[PDB]
C-alpha cells in the first residue's frame, strides 16, 4: 500500500488520494512565520511562537480528524463543493496534493470547475498566500461563487481553548472592501488594549460580499462541511461582535471553455509602533499602513510566481552544502532532499507544534534544540550561531538550565520540568558541532548571559565549563552522573515515587537524596567531555584541559567497572543504589540508550567487528537480538506489565507504546552510529533502512503517518499496534538520521582542522559521489566501497596519496576531488 | 418569542423544539457526581472535580456547539437517525426535552419508532443512568437496532486537550459481553499506575455487539453525525489500544404494534483500596465488584422508578423550607422551584463547570462558595456547615486567603490570582448567615486550621477576626481599605499597569506601594464588620465588640466623607489616589457596586424614600437614569473607549460587555434589596423582574440562553448584541436574587432571635402567602399589602398584635400563624 509518490526533479510528495491513512503535513515558512498545512488544507499559522501569537484556530482530536483549515467554497450553480476534499466530502473528478519545500499545491475538480491552489509563506514576509487558480475545463461557459474562510483563534491559544467565561466578548474585526488592492478583514481582538498586532485577510480584487461571523455563514447546527452562505450563493456581509470571527471573501468569476482566473489571498501578520497604532485620534480605528503595503506585494500573479521562484533558489542553496549520488534513489532522496527539510523545520519548530504537539506547554527545549542543531549546522551556520547564544542565554550560572525557553521571549520556563541532569552537556555537544563546521572559534568569546540577567555575562566557553562541571560536581558512589528528574529519557524518574493519580511526572515534586545514578550521562560525559577537553587545550588552557582529561577517564573507568551487566550495558542505579536494565529483573532486562552512547564514546571497542569478546560488540549483538524488529529498535526488553514505583513515568505506559518498548526512533541513530563504530557498516545501513521515510513508504498503511518525514515513536513488538507511528515531523530522529547517514554511514564530517572522509555503509551502497562544501571550499569525494566489514578507507586527494582519512582544510575558493578506496 | 414553556405541576421546563437559539442545559446529581446535559443531551460527567475525574469528553467550541454528548443512533431498516436530533439531524415526527429537578426527559419520534431517554444521577450513586424506551406506534411490527453512545475522557481533562504526545498511547478498555446483568464496557487508562478508579459504561441486556474505538465506530473522514457502524447497521467489536475509547452497546429490538421496552443504560464511577485493584495475581484485570454491584442495583426498570421516585422526594422536601403563594405564577415559579434548584447547583459546582466555564482553571472560588452560602443555608444547613468549614481551612493567618480552592483536594491554589482585598470579609457574610438560619452558635467554637496546616487549628470565629483585622489594618490614606489586586470586581486591577499582551491581569505581578483604595470593600466592612461585631457580643467579647463597631463607624465616616461623588458614591482611589467613578472623568463616571452595597449598609439613609437630600436616594435616582436598562442596570456608565491603562482589565472589554458596561446580573441585587432598604418597593420589584428567568421567557431570542436560570452577563445598552446572555448557570446572581426576593421584597428573613417579616415589593403583589421553615418551627406568613411608598409592615401573630418586625422563634414542631399588614 502507497497513496502518492516522491517526484525527485520537483522536490515535492504527491499525494494522490485525499483518504490517507491520517492528515498528512508540510511545515510552511522558514524564518519567523510558520503554517501547519495538511494535504486537505487543514491546520492553522502562527507568527514566532505557537502559544503566543497564534492567527488561525486549529481544533486537534476533531471528529473527523482536520476539520478545519483554508477553505475556499466553490458554488457551481447550487452544487456546492471543496477542492480540499474536506470539509464538504464532495465527489472529486480530479483531487491531488503536493507538498514541496516551503510550499504546497492543492488541486480539485468538479463538474467541469478546476481549482488549483498554491499555498506558500514568502521570505522575508509574515503571511501566508494562496494563488488560487480556477480553470473552467468543459465545453460551455461556467458561472460560480467562490468563498475563502479561515477561522481566526485569539492569539493565545491556551486561552482560547479555556477562557470563554471572558473571550466570547472580546473578539473584534473591521471590514474594507474598498482597499488599496482589493478586500481585507481585520482581526484585532485585543488591539484595543496590550497588543500592538493584528492580521489581516485579504483577496487581489474587490469582493462581491463578505463574513467575519461564524455563526452566521456556518448556520446554526451546521458543521463546516454544511456552510449556510455558500450553500445561499452569497455572503451575508457578518460583522463579528464578540463569539467567532472568520475571515471570508465571495468573488463571482464567469469563464468560457478552457479559460481561467487567478486570486491571490494573504493572511499576514502586522505590528505597528504604539505611536502609530491608530489611523485616528480617539484611537478606535487600526492603522492599515503595514496591512496595504503586505498586499500591494502580492497583488497580481506576478508578484507571486516572483516570491516562488526566489523560494526555489533559496532551497537549492541551502541544499547545495551537502550531497549525494549513489546507485540507490531512496537513499538519494533523502539525504539529498527530505531529511534536510525536516531539520530545517525542527531548527524552527523544536518540539512546540506539529498535529500531535499542540504548540502549547512546550516551547524550545534545551537538549531538544542543542541536539537539532547537529543537522542544522551545515545548512544556515550564521542561524545556528544566533541559536546556540540563545540555548546559552537560559543556563543558570551553577550549570544546570531552564530545560526549555518560550520561543516568543526567549527566557526560560518549568513548564514541563527542571533539574534534567542530562541537559547541561548538550551545549557542549551543539557548540562542538558548529565548532568543526564553522572554524569559528570567535564564538567562544561571546559574552552570554546566565538565565538573561543583563550584567551576568561571561564568554561561551565559560558556560560550557558549568555544564562541563556540573556533572564532575554531581556524581554518584559508582563515580556515575547523578540523575536529578531524569536524564535523556524523560520517563526514567528515579527519584520520584508518585503514587497521587493525574499529577505529571515532569512537574510533580522530586524527593532529596538518594544515589539515583546514569550510565546515560555517564556516556554522554565521556563523549562531550572530550569535545570540552579539546576545546579547552585549543583556548590556550593547559590545565583545565589535563584535569578535564582526567575526569573523563574516571567516568569512563566507572562506566567499565560499574555499568556493565555482563552481556549489555547498564542503565541506572535507583534511588535505592539498585541496578536498573540488568538480566537480574524479569522486565527492562536491557536498554537501548547506553547501548548506543557508550560505544559512540568508544567504550568497551575491541580491534575489529569481529572481536566477540569486545564489551562493544556484545553490547550490540544483545540490542540486535532482544531490541530488533522489522521497524527499529525497541527502546528496552521486555516493557513494564505493571507499575513499578521506582522508575516514574515509564511503566506507566502500555507495552510497546512510548518509552514502554516503542520504538523511539531518536536514539536508532546512536546505535546505528555506534555499529559503524565497531566497523559493520552492513547492519548500520540496515538499522538506518528499517526506520527512514523513503524505505518505509511501502507500508504507509502500516506506519500510518508522513511517508517523508521520521516520527518520534513506532509502535514496537510488545504493541499490538506494532509498527504504527505517532508525533511525526517533530522528533530529534531528523538531526541524529542526518548525522548518521551523512557523517557516519556515508562518512564525511567535519572535524576541528580538516574534513574526516570515513565511509562505513556495508555492501548495498558499492559506490557514490559526495558533493561537500565546507569553510567554503567545495570537497568533490568519490568513493568505491567493498562494504566488507572492519575495513575502512584509504585516500588519495588532487592525485596524491595521503595517510589517514582526514583531509586538512583546502583554501575557500578550491574544489578538492578525493578519491576513496574501501 | 418562545421555545418551550414551563410546568410548574410537574416542575419542570419543557423544550418543545430542538432549534433552540443555544445549547440548554440542566444538570444532574447534587452530592458529589455531576452531569452537564443539554437538550440534544450533549455535555459530560465528572467526580467530584470537573477537572481532575472528568468520565466523558465533551468539546467547547465544537462547529456546529453541542455535537458531542450521550447518543442513540436508531437504525430503523438501513434508516439512521438520534431522538436528540443531533448528531445525526434526521426530519423527527416529534421532538420534546423535558428538563427537571436532577433528571431530564428527551424524546424523538422518527416513522413508527418513538425512543425516550430519561436522564439522571441517583441519590447516593457515582452514576449517569439512562432508561430509554423504545415505543412502536405505527400499525405493524417493527425491528431495529440500537447503538449506544459515549465518548470517553483521559480523567485529566487538561492533559486531555493538550498532551496527545503522551495520552494517545494511553488509553485502555475492557470489554465484558456477558457480565451478571448485561454486557458492560470499562475504561480504565492509567489504573495500570496510580489511578484507583476506572468507568463503566453497561446495559441491563446481553448486547449483539459492541465498540470501544471511536475511529471504528465513527469511521474515518466522517462526523458523529455519519458514523459508520450505525449505518452499516453491525457492531464492529472493537477494542480500543489507546487513540479515543468510547462505550458503545448494539441491542436488537422487536415491538409488536404499540408495543415498549425499557434498556437501563449506566455510566458509573467506582473505585476500589488498593489490595483490590485486581482481579488476577497478575495485576491486568480490573476488579469488577463494585461495578457489578452498581450494574445490580439498575438491573431493572423497577428500581429506576423507585430511584426516581427517591430522588422526587428529595426535592419536595429540600424546596418545603420556603414556599409562596401569590397572585404572580411567574414570581411563583422562581421562588418555588427555579432560583432554588440554582442554588443547589452552584453550591456545588461554584464557577467551575458550565457550557462556558471550561471545567479547568477555576475550582472552588473563596468570594463565590461564600457567597452561594446565602441561597444555600436554608436548603441543607448540615452542608453548608461542612462548607464554611472546607472554606475556611484554606486562609491564611494574617486573614487574608487562596482565592479559590481545588475541589478534589480542597487545598487552595492561585491559578486565577491572589490577594484580592474583597476575599477575607466574605468569609463572616456567609458564616452570618448560616448562623441566622439554624443558630448553630457551637460553630463558631469549631477548630479550623490555616491554610490546612496540621497544629494551627483555631476556633472558626478567630477565623472570623483575623478576616475583620485585614481591613483595619489595610485602610489606605482616606481611611477606605486598600484594594489588592481587585475587589468583587475582578477587572478592577490598580496595581497592574500591564503593557504586556498574553499575560492575565487576574494572575500578573502587582505594584508594590501607591495608595489605591475600594469604597466597595468600605461598603463591605460596614455590612460584615456591624455582624461582626454581633458575633462578639454574642459570645461575650465586649471589647472586641466595641472596638469593633468603633471601626465600622470610622469607616462609615470615611465613606461620607471621601468616597462621595456629589450625587452617588465614588468607586475607587487609584495608585496615584484619583478618584475613580467620578462625574469628573469623561467615562465611568457612577460604577453601580458602591451604591447597592454602601446602601444595603444603611449608608447615607435619611428620612425615607422621598428624602431626595438623602445620599443613598440621591444615589439610587443616578443608577436609575443612567445605568438603567429594560434589560437590567449596567455596571458602570459610559463605558471606557480606549485602554485605561491603570484600571486594569476592565477597558480591555469592548463597551457593553462584561464588566465593562455589561449588565452584571450578581451586582442589580444589591440595588434591589438597596431600594427595599430606603422603602422603594416599586422600583426594587421592577428590577428583579428586568433580569429574572420568567419574566424573560417571552424573549428568549434575545436573551438565547435557558429562560430558566439566571445568567451571569447580559449584553448592555452600548453593546450592538444589547440584551444577550452569556455565561448561565454559575453565577452568585442566583444566590443573591433569592436571598433579594425571598427575604426582602416578600420579606421574610431570619435573624439571630427571631423571624424577620418585613416586606418591601410594592403594588403588584397585592396579596401572598409566604411558608417557612425556621428552627424547626412552620411559619405561615398571610400578607396583605397596599404596596404604599415607605410604608412597611406590621404583624399579629396567633391572634395577638406584636411590636415591630420579629416574631422570636417559636419551638420545634410549632405552627405560628402570622398575619402581616403594609
Ligand atoms: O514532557 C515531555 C515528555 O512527556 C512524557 O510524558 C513523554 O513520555 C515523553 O516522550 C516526553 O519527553
Ligand atoms: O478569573 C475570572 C475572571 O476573569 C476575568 O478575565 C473576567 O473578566 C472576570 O469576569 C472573571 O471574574
Ligand atoms: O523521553 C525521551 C524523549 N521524549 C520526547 C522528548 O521531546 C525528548 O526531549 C526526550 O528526550
Ligand atoms: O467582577 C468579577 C465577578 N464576576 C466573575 C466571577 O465569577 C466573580 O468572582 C467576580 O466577583
Amino acid at each position: 500500500m502507497r497513496y502518492g509518490h516522491f517526484d525527485d526533479a520537483a522536490r515535492e510528495y504527491v499525494i494522490t488520494t485525499p483518504h490517507t491513512p491520517y492528515p498528512w503535513i508540510n511545515y510552511l515558512g522558514s524564518e519567523q512565520f510558520f503554517s501547519l498545512l495538511s494535504h486537505q488544507a487543514g491546520g492553522y499559522s502562527f507568527y514566532r511562537d505557537a502559544k503566543m501569537r497564534r492567527l488561525t484556530r486549529y481544533r486537534y482530536n476533531n471528529i473527523p480528524a482536520d476539520a478545519g483549515g483554508r477553505y475556499l467554497y466553490v458554488n457551481d450553480g447550487g452544487d456546492v463543493w471543496t477542492p480540499s476534499w474536506l470539509p464538504v466530502k464532495a465527489d472529486l473528478d480530479h483531487f491531488e496534493a503536493r507538498h514541496g519545500l516551503g510550499y504546497s499545491r492543492i488541486t480539485g475538480e468538479r463538474n467541469g470547475l478546476k481549482v488549483e491552489t498554491l499555498f506558500f509563506v514568502p521570505l522575508g514576509e509574515n503571511a501566508e498566500v494562496q494563488k488560487v487558480t480556477v480553470t473552467n475545463t468543459s465545453d460551455a461557459p461556467k458561472t460560480a461563487t467562490l468563498f475563502s474562510f479561515v477561522e481566526f483563534c485569539l492569539w493565545n491559544a491556551q486561552d482560547d481553548q479555556t477562557n470563554y467565561q471572558r473571550n466570547l466578548s472580546i473578539g473584534e474585526v473591521e471590514v474594507e472592501q474598498d482597499g488599496p488592492h482589493g478586500s481585507a478583514i481585520y482581526h484585532k481582538t485585543e488591539y484595543r488594549e496590550r497588543r500592538d498586532h493584528y492580521a489581516v485577510f485579504g483577496v487581489n480584487t474587490r469582493a462581491d460580499g463578505f463574513d467575519t461571523d461564524r455563526d452566521t455563514f456556518v448556520g446554526a447546527y451546521n458543521s463546516l462541511g454544511e456552510a449556510s452562505v455558500p450553500r445561499a450563493g452569497k455572503s451575508a456581509d457578518s460583522v463579528a461582535s464578540g463569539w467567532y470571527p472568520i475571515g471570508s471573501h465571495s468573488v463571482a468569476v464567469t469563464l468560457q471553455p478552457g479559460e481561467s482566473r487567478d486570486l491571490v489571498y494573504v493572511l499576514g501578520y502586522l505590528e505597528n509602533p504604539d505611536e502609530e497604532k491608530w489611523a485616528d485620534d480617539a484611537h478606535q480605528v487600526v492603522n492599515k499602513a503595514p496591512a496595504h503595503a503586505l498586499l500591494g506585494r502580492f497583488a497580481t500573479s506576478e508578484q507571486v510566481d516572483a516570491a516562488l521562484e526566489a523560494l526555489n533558489s533559496y532551497w537549492t542553496n541551502l541544499l547545495s552544502t551537502y550531497s549525494v549520488s549513489s546507485t540507490d534513489e531512496k537513499l538519494d532522496r533523502m539525504v539529498n532532499i527530505w531529511n534536510q527539510y525536516q531539520c530545517m523545520v525542527t531548527f524552527n519548530m523544536s518540539r512546540s507544534a506539529s498535529f500531535f504537539e499542540t504548540g502549547i506547554g512546550r516551547g524550545m527545549g534545551f537538549r531538544d534544540s542543542n541536539q537539532d542543531l547537529l543537522g542544522f549546522v551545515h545548512l544556515i551556520p550564521e542561524r545556528a550561531r544566533e541559536r546556540i547564544i540563545d540555548i546559552a542565554s537560559t543556563q543558570f550560572a551553577d550549570g544546570s538550565a531552564y530545560h526549555q525557553y518560550q520561543p516568543l521571549t526567549k527566557r526560560g520556563n518549568n513548564d514541563i520540568g527542571s533539574g534534567f541532569n542530562d541537559d547541561p552537556l548538550w551545549l557542549i555537544a551543539g557548540v562542538a558541532a558548529y565548532i568543526k563546521e564553522s572554524g569559528d572559534w570567535g564564538i567562544l568569546d561571546e559574552p552570554v548571559p546566565f538565565d538573561n540577567e543583563p550584567g551576568s555575562e561571561v564568554p561561551l566557553f565559560e558556560h560550557l565549563t558549568r555544564s562541563f562541571q556540573f556533572t564532575v560536581q554531581n556524581r554518584g558512589p559508582h563515580g556515575l552522573p547523578l540523575i536529578g528528574r531524569a536524564d535523556w529519557n524523560d520517563c526514567l524518574n528515579l527519584n520520584c515515587f508518585s503514587t497521587t493519580p493525574g499529577e505529571s511526572f515532569q512537574t510533580t515534586e522530586n524527593q532529596a537524596g538518594g544515589v539515583a545514578e546514569s550510565v546515560f550521562i555517564a556516556a554522554q560525559f565521556v563523549l562531550y567531555g572530550a569535545e570540552y577537553a579539546t576545546l579547552a587545550e585549543r583556548r590556550g588552557l593547559a590545565d583545565v584541559a589535563t584535569e578535564a582529561r582526567k575526569y573523563v577517564d574516571e567516568v569512563r573507568a566507572a562506566v567499565l567497572e560499574h555499568g556493565w551487566d555482563g552481556q549489555w550495558f547498564l542503565r541506572a542505579y535507583d534511588y535505592y543504589g539498585n541496578p536498573v536494565g540488568t538480566d537480574a529483573k524479569p522486565e527492562g532486562k536491557i536498554w537501548i540508550e547506553p547501548q548506543g552512547f557508550a560505544v559512540m564514546a568508544g567504550i568497551g571497542v575491541g580491534e575489529g567487528p569481529d572481536d566477540a569478546d569486545a564489551p562493544a560488540v556484545k553490547a550490540l549483538d544483545s540490542v540486535n537480538e532482544m531490541l530488533g524488529t522489522p521497524h527499529g529498535l525497541v527502546l528496552q526488553y521486555p516493557a513494564y506489565t505493571t507499575y513499578q514505583i521506582e522508575l516514574g513515568e515509564v511503566s506507566t505506559y502500555p507495552p510497546g507504546y512510548k518509552e514502554n518498548g516503542g520504538i523511539f526512533c531518536h536514539n536508532n541513530p546512536w546505535v546505528i552510529i555506534a555499529e559503524t563504530v565497531v566497523g559493520r557498516g552492513a547492519q548500520a545501513f540496515d538499522y538506518y533502512k528499517r526506520i527512514t521515510p523513503a524505505y518505509r513508504e511501502d507500508i504507509s498503511d502500516t506506519h500510518k503517518l508522513e511517508p517523508y518525514v521520521y516520527a518520534q515513536m513506532i509502535a514496537g513488538k510488545e504493541a499490538v499496534r506494532a509498527g504504527e507511528a505517532k508525533n511525526s515531523w517533530l522528533t530529534g530522529t531528523a538531526a541524529w538520521n542526518f548525522v548518521a547517514v551523512s557523517q557516519y554511514l556515508l562518512g564525511v564530517r567535519p572535524d576541528y582542522d580538516g574534513l574526516v572522509v570515513d565511509p562505513q555503509i556495508g555492501p548495498d551502497v558499492p559506490s557514490y559521489t559526495v558533493t561537500r562544501v565546507a569553510r567554503g571550499a567545495t570537497y568533490e569525494i568519490t568513493v568505491t566501497n567493498s562494504g566488507a566489514p572492519g575495513a575502512r578507507a584509504s585516500l588519495t586527494v588532487d592525485g596524491a596519496p595521503v595517510d589517514g582519512r582526514t583531509v586538512p582544510y583546502a583554501p575557500a575558493g578550491s574544489t578538492v576531488r578525493v578519491e576513496v578506496t574501501v
